[PDB]
């Protein structure tokens, strides 16, 4: 009746990590990555593209799941959803359940998970090599609340867990990073690293 993922960053024996665009913090940027915060920053329901690395390609049929949690230790039992607004909006892409927080955009294959256990929501894609030319995969995540909304991100500092898992759900490795979803990611990213000085 209360739990908690791991959030323990685990490379594992693919050398998994994620990856960001450098994207800096222009007014215009959609969303942008501060490594000094381990923080995404991004704009509502809008493509937000993270990479995964590998050193070595992990086995067939190996997926990726991403989930988000509260990071404050007093608020972690409690499952992040979307806010009674968002919920109701008629925004659903035919594929992720109205209350899920975290879409896959693109992707055709993305699987929804409403754990029956712990409740948590989770969306989980299956892992693709990087295409000709690319040394990386892409994922393309929408954020489909606010930070600000009550009743879904509450205010509250939110953290995206990316795991790479086999075929069986077994862990292959992880890796999270904060996300904050606002009107302009540029300006809140350059202000809250205005503050580490
Ligand atoms: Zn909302």
């Amino acid at each position: 009746s209360s739990s908690v993922p791991s959030q323990k960053t685990y490379q594992g024996s693919y050398g998994f990590r994620l990856g960001f665009l450098h994207s800096g913090t222009a007014k215009s940027v959609t969303c942008t990555y501060s490594p000094a915060l381990n923080k995404l920053f991004c704009q509502l329901a809008k493509t937000c593209p993270v990479q995964l690395w590998v050193d070595s390609t992990p086995p067939p049929g190996t997926r990726v799941r991403a989930m988000a949690i509260c990071k404050q230790s007093q608020h972690m039992t409690e499952v992040v959803r979307r806010c009674p607004h968002h919920e109701r909006c008629s925004d659903s892409d035919g594929l992720a359940p109205p209350q899920h927080l975290i879409r896959v955009e693109g992707n055709l294959r993305a699987e929804y998970l409403d754990d029956r256990n712990t409740f948590r929501h989770s969306v989980v894609v299956p892992y693709e090599p990087p295409e000709v030319g690319s040394d990386c995969t892409t994922i393309h995540y929408n954020y489909m609340c606010y930070s600000s909304c009550m009743g879904g991100m509450n205010r509250r500092p939110i953290l995206t867990i990316i795991t790479l898992e086999d075929s069986s759900g077994n862990l292959l490795g992880r890796d999270s990073f904060e996300v904050r979803v606002c009107a302009c990611p540029g300006r809140d990213r350059r202000t809250e690293e205005e503050n580490l000085r």
